[PDB]
């Protein structure tokens, strides 16, 4: 499929990375349609490992084009930091980087809304490079946002802006008793900038469409775990966009039926940050052997990340929400070394009943009692292969069984950082 | 095509009602995906009009199934009220229509906080149908609204209301110096139908999957024509949810794949109502004709609705857009009479470009100029023509050359009210 969509089918850290960079060879444009600045993305450029929230990775291979679609939420300081490196380091990100001009601003009147409704209305928090994401958004749908465009009549901006500030500052004073935002200094900060934002503009949908036309490559690029969709996740505890390939469409203006192939990123083990309900998590041996030998204290990193066996209750979950094509199996090694392995395929309720679908957000999660289904494990080694014939006949049937549980085939076999240490049965761009 | 999309592909009130109680015929599920209680279905029970303003008119036949998708935003006074209605006459409504746990609700300060936006306003006013429409939406992307589910635990709603409340409130009395809404009230509104609410709540992405793979035709409708797209649209001269095809597989829970086709609803000529651009509009009695030869009078105000000829460049986006399979042609009739008829082909701008594009931000739609090409008209009636013989050569030409334009064909022709006034030349189910 010329169109492709690359995206993790669980809670993150599904190490969707390698991936990408591999893909985003034969890509001629690579395209960020949600989120914000919290893709972590990590490279090493130069003998320099840097890390890249915003600019889409594609932004290293010469004839590629990064797009970042109207469903991403911009920020001008964010962006000018990354622009920054990269530039830096040898790489013309001006002359091979593209935004649409319908993408919502982030200021620091956002910035500020997020803290004081974290600090204050809680207690406690990090965050991390997430940091006004939901206020820029809740702006746009309210319709007081500012977008891309609004740059090109740099005066109207400025009155448009006066007054997005005042309503704000009355709710951070007034309500949260906290520092008003000076709205010269965010003046002056955007306009310092606009001319550069203003001309990486251009129509994307209209783009995609005539590259649609054209025959041209295209990698769509997810950023956060299916999982975590504020929609279809598992509510409350989910994040601040659409995650699914539902907003590929609506994120960059791309007609629904042109989608080809949904590459769905999955981790031979589950694992998740912070809190919320995880089924299949190990309270034994087991678990800190999986987060030992996985090395989960790190990688886009966080706190508490527990493990657990394969869910494939909610993987069949993600195959609906994401219409997915194929799999791209990763980090299997992990459960080398072991005797037994285990994957969830049924759930008991908190009331006797055993079902196969995820059940309501509004049922009862950490009553929840998973049914696993039994297979003996591969002594031998898997870390660096690169072939079904020299790979175990234990762990070739682990991939058959996660392939009739969800109805999927798994199509590359990551098998090791490096390139070479891949399995491609079947490519998404050819297949 | 299995899974079919019905929508607007202008402004609004293209005449979508008629095609829908036509194909909701063959249709097992009727699906609503977003937008709230502002769909104004006109229809008649036993010789009595009735708007149902939310809940899908597939609820009058047996053999289907209404569904209410995770995108449309849940009042429940309305759906209460409509319910009643519908008994009252004998549709056993609890019996055919579900509800998803995603919907968000729509409740009291919601409808409160709107009343205000407008009085603040007053003379420029963006009037309004549905009443705290968007307040929900920005609530759920905030992450402090509510979801039906909530109502599942009577305990925690209460608690969640609690807060939402208070924020709400210090917005109304001291920003807007309007009336903080009673929280006891809402709760107490609230717990009243929620035994009714979640007797009613399903397992959407399973149900529409299982639909699907068991080869059942299924219909979504859109409740706002495409330019009106909270993305793609004319900001900020939209609506606060999107509108196109892309918003299916996000307010269902459907993935993007499994669309089959998409079905335009088309009218003849162009109307827009409210503040906005609109270049075919027309200021003479050639405009004026169009009003009233198809009634294009407001229902609930009075005022008049804007006119002007058929654009092609605006259809061409919302073909882009929607990846839009066919086109279904309303209001033709309404040209019956008229010596000559125009198409608008193209854009002129200022420094003298003719484009066959539509122009990106709010000022750039400023000096535009169509360029028209004017054809015959016709002065026989085609109102009620059942063939596509019994029709003149001109109005032939002309439905011919939309599609030379636009590259979609006309695959239906609806040329009046009765069930029987319709020319299908491909049936979406069918093709």
């Amino acid at each position: 499929g010329n169109n492709v969509v690359v995206l993790g089918t669980q809670w993150g850290d599904e190490g969707k990375g390698k991936i990408v960079d591999l893909l985003t060879e034969r890509a001629k444009y690579v395209v960020r349609y949600q989120g914000g600045h919290n893709a972590g993305h990590t490279l090493v450029i130069n003998g320099e490992k840097t890390v890249l929230h915003l600019i889409p990775s594609g932004i290293l291979r010469e004839n590629v084009t990064s797009i970042i679609g109207n469903g991403v939420v911009l920020s001008p300081a964010a962006l000018m930091k990354e622009m920054k490196e990269l530039e830096d380091r040898g790489i013309p990100v001006r002359e091979r980087l593209l935004l649409s001009e319908a993408c919502p601003l982030i200021l620091d009147y956002h910035v500020a809304l997020d803290n004081a409704r974290e600090k204050a209305r809680g207690a406690k928090a990090i965050g991390t490079t997430g940091r006004g994401i939901g206020p820029a958004y809740e702006d746009k749908v309210a319709r007081r946002g500012l977008r891309v465009g609004d740059l090109f009549d740099k005066e109207t901006f400025a009155e448009k802006l006066k007054e997005v500030m005042e309503y704000h500052n009355f709710q951070l004073v007034n309500y949260y008793k906290a520092e008003a935002v000076d709205y010269q200094k965010v003046l002056d900060d955007t306009m310092a900038v606009a001319d550069i934002l203003t001309s990486m503009v251009v129509d994307v949908s209209d783009l995609l469409d005539q590259a649609r036309q054209r025959g041209d490559f295209v990698m769509f690029e997810g950023a956060q775990g299916t999982l975590l969709d504020i929609d279809h996740g598992t509510y409350p505890y989910v994040t601040s966009s659409n995650t699914t390939a539902g907003g590929v469409a609506t994120g960059s203006g791309l007609g629904p039926r042109y989608v080809d192939y949904v590459l769905g990123i999955l981790k031979a083990y589950s694992t998740r940050v912070g809190a919320g309900p995880f089924p299949t998590e190990l309270f034994d041996e087991t678990g800190e052997f999986l987060c030992k030998q996985g090395n989960e204290f790190g990688a886009t990193t966080g706190r508490r990340r527990r493990t657990g066996w394969l869910d494939t209750v909610a993987v069949r979950r993600a195959v609906q929400l994401n219409s997915l094509s194929g799999f791209c199996l990763t980090k299997l090694d992990v459960l080398d070394g072991l005797k037994e392995v285990k994957l969830c395929v049924a759930y008991r309720m908190p009331d006797g009943r055993e079902v196969t679908t995820t059940p309501l957000a509004a049922d009862d999660w950490k009553g929840v009692e998973p049914i696993y289904e039994t297979m003996p494990g591969w002594s031998e080694s898997t870390f660096g292969v690169k072939d079904r014939s020299g790979l175990p006949q234990a762990a070739l049937n682990y991939i058959k069984r996660i392939e009739e549980l969800t109805g999927v085939p798994i199509d590359i076999i990551s098998t090791g950082p490096d390139r070479t240490e891949t399995m491609i049965l079947r490519d998404p761009f050819d297949a």
